[PDB]
């Protein structure tokens, strides 16, 4: 029986941000991992694992937005990235692009996971338009490094915020929607690994689907009562945080877990949903889990990837 290690890893700034807010809000089973140029922030830091890059290149510092220090304060601490990395099966970078130190070092790390064996995911930010065309830029070119360099990328561009707030809603509250994408990811994933289904998919799945794919999607939706099935399936690929859509998925990873009222028809309508929007013939990795406990919840994780 196998036991995958799934670690997720915050560089820079908003990386170690979304760290310390899904340590806040509660994982298990998931080990973190810190980097950073900054020491303060890494001081602040709720995460086991901790490293410090750059020292000598910034003095305990971000890197001032150049990217190319990042990546060179990644690159020669290479081997403490290694060590914090080694034994995972799957590694989340998460990283806020536009600066220094996320912009360039991002890469880096998700590079050295991927050459350590680790199924290696991307979940990036791109700057907000008011901080103007030279970040975005900045941030387009750390986009394209980390696309090279993982398996797969899922980039929320900061301006959807604008698209879920009121003129009120704390910029907290708004970035704990932005973490929801990941967190909720991992704990899909995490979930699949662990519990077993009736029609069980494993990691082996999850290699399969996400295995050097580039673009992808990842969601989880939930309902209950009338209409469940298609109402879980269609928030699972509905998020209006994405740059990547369902639309043009040409393969599909799509579990269902409910109660033991979990009924065939509503299976094949969940999946239909996901076909349909995806507008391509979609090769289905189909999965099915019966939790008892679950009265009339049921839980659609879709992970998306072929565009
Ligand atoms: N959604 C979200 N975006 C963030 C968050 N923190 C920063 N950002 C965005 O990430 C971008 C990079 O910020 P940051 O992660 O602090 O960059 P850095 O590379 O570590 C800073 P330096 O350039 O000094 O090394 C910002 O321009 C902003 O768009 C966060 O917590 N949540
Ligand atoms: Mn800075």
């Amino acid at each position: 029986s196998h036991m995958a290690t799934l670690k997720v890893i915050g560089v820079g700034g908003g990386g170690n941000n979304a760290v310390n807010r899904m340590i806040d809000h509660g994982m298990n089973n998931v080990e973190f991992i810190a980097i950073n140029t900054d020491g303060q922030a890494l001081n602040l830091s709720k995460a086991e694992s901790k490293i410090q890059i750059g020292e000598k290149l910034t003095r305990g510092l971000g890197a001032g937005a150049n990217p190319e220090i990042g990546k060179k304060a990644a690159e020669e601490s290479r081997e403490q990235i290694e060590d914090a990395i080694q034994g995972a099966d799957m590694v989340f970078v998460t990283s806020g692009m536009g600066g220094g130190t996320g912009t360039g070092a991002a890469p880096v790390v998700a590079k050295i996971a991927k050459e350590m064996g680790a199924l290696t995911v991307g979940v990036v930010t791109r700057p907000f338009s008011f901080e103007g065309r030279k970040r975005q830029t900045q941030a387009a070119a750390g986009v394209e490094a980390m696309k090279a360099a993982v398996d797969t990328l899922i980039v929320i561009p900061n301006d959807r915020l604008l698209d879920i707030v009121d003129k009120s809603t704390p910029m907290m509250e708004a970035f704990k929607e932005a973490d929801n994408v990941l967190r909720q990811g991992v704990q899909g994933i995490s979930d699949l690994i662990a519990v077993s289904g009736e029609v069980n998919l494993d990691f082996a799945d999850v290699k399969t689907i996400m295995s050097n794919q580039g673009s992808a999607l990842m969601g989880i939706g939930v309902s209950s009562g009338e209409n469940r099935a298609v109402e879980a399936a269609k928030k699972a690929i509905s998020s209006p945080l994405l740059e990547t859509s369902i639309v043009g998925a040409q393969g599909v990873l799509m579990n269902i877990t409910g109660g033991e009222s979990l009924s065939l028809f509503e299976a094949q309508e969940a999946a239909d949903i996901v076909q349909d929007a995806a507008d391509e013939d979609v090769n289905m990795i189909f999965g099915t889990v019966i939790n008892p406990e679950l009265q009339d919840e049921i839980v659609v994780t879709v992970i998306a990837t072929g565009f």
